[PDB]
């Protein structure tokens, strides 16, 4: 499936507009799953200007299911491609699915720092959200905030792994997440316009963010009903966390690069501007994104040591600065009387 005659009978067999080509067409290049752009070469796309030159091979990751139940992430992905909020799907394969491809780069860490382009999100974002009150969603999916499903599901996965301590203080994150589980059961009853439940990405970042000549979602694999400062809350942790080092570890990590006071009231105004703004109200969904990051910092901490055993990155040591972050934050939000009745 790694072997790229193979990789191109697929798509000979499951893209109609190629379906006369011979594998002499098509060119292969390789880009948790496995990904290859798939193309007409040179001359033939230049005889075929009226179709798809492109498409994103998508070879599903071997072990995904341990995260999410893979019926239900396809389920979402066809309604996300039907509604053209996701790449377009094309055909599906035994281990797989083609997709459209997207002609545009990844946003990069410093495009976060750009107002403009912090606009631009926060446009997106806020239009995305009101997919559930403007069209039907399937009634038979699940409502359940993703939080609570996605933590616990986490949180079992790690029993399964004996030898855990050696990746340290583990037993007290895990119980760190039940406090904040039984916390955010009470918090997010409240009024606060933050506790809406609407259909959310869950994985934002830089890199699912790509900007064509406007900015298009990606990576819905994670996305689902929850609580809308969750959605957030990522994306402002994120501006923090650099991917793109190219030596071990593969990461940097900069608490002083989180995303500006000023910078986010800019986002909340812009994002409600195409979501729906008193102050007040501004704050208030502030404060329950930077709630929300609590519990974003468990829930990637236990991804990031269930991806470790998976793979073989320094998946147990960003783990570690995830779970780091979480400490920072709580102290944070604690010594400054804004939760109560966490401990
Ligand atoms: C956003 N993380 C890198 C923490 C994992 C999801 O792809
Ligand atoms: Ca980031
Ligand atoms: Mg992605």
């Amino acid at each position: 499936l790694t072997d790229p005659l193979y990789i191109k009978k697929i798509c000979l067999e499951k893209v109609p507009e190629w379906n006369h080509f011979t594998e002499d067409n098509l060119r292969v290049k390789q880009i948790t799953n496995q990904l290859f752009e798939v193309g007409l070469k040179e001359e033939t796309a230049n005889n075929y200007n009226s179709i798809r030159t492109r498409v994103l091979f998508r070879i599903y990751g071997k072990h995904v299911d341990e995260l999410y139940n893979t019926i239900s992430e396809f389920e979402v992905y066809k309604t996300m491609s039907k509604y053209k909020i996701a790449p377009q799907l094309l055909n599906t394969f035994n281990g797989g699915r083609i997709e459209e491809w997207l002609y545009g780069d990844p946003l990069r860490i410093d495009d976060l720092k750009n107002p403009t382009i912090l606009i631009g999100i926060a446009n997106v974002l806020g239009k995305f959200h009101t997919l559930s009150r403007k069209r039907h969603l399937p009634e038979h999916w699940d409502r359940t905030p993703c939080i609570f499903k996605m933590m616990e599901k986490w949180k079992n996965q790690l029993f399964k792994y004996k030898n855990i301590e050696k990746y340290c203080d583990i037993h007290k994150y895990i119980k760190e997440s039940d406090k904040f589980i039984k916390f955010m059961k009470v918090y997010s009853k409240s009024d606060n316009l933050a506790n809406t439940i609407v259909f959310c990405h869950n994985d934002l970042q830089e890199n699912n963010i790509i900007n064509t000549n406007c900015l298009r979602l990606i990576d819905f694999e994670y996305s689902g009903f929850n609580f809308l400062a969750t959605d957030i809350a990522n994306f402002f942790i994120e501006t923090s966390i650099d991917y793109s080092v190219s030596s071990y570890p593969f990461f940097e990590i900069d608490k002083k690069k989180y995303i500006s006071y000023e910078n986010r009231k800019l986002f909340i105004t812009a994002y409600l501007s195409n979501y729906l703004p008193t102050p007040k109200l501004i704050d208030e969904i502030l404060e329950a994104v930077e709630v929300q990051a609590l519990g974003a910092h468990l829930l990637w901490g236990f991804w990031s040591i269930i991806r470790g055993y998976q793979t073989k990155f320094d998946f147990f040591l960003y783990a570690e600065q995830r779970l780091k972050m979480y400490d920072d934050q709580k102290e944070y939000l604690i010594s400054n009387n804004i939760i109560k009745g966490y401990d």
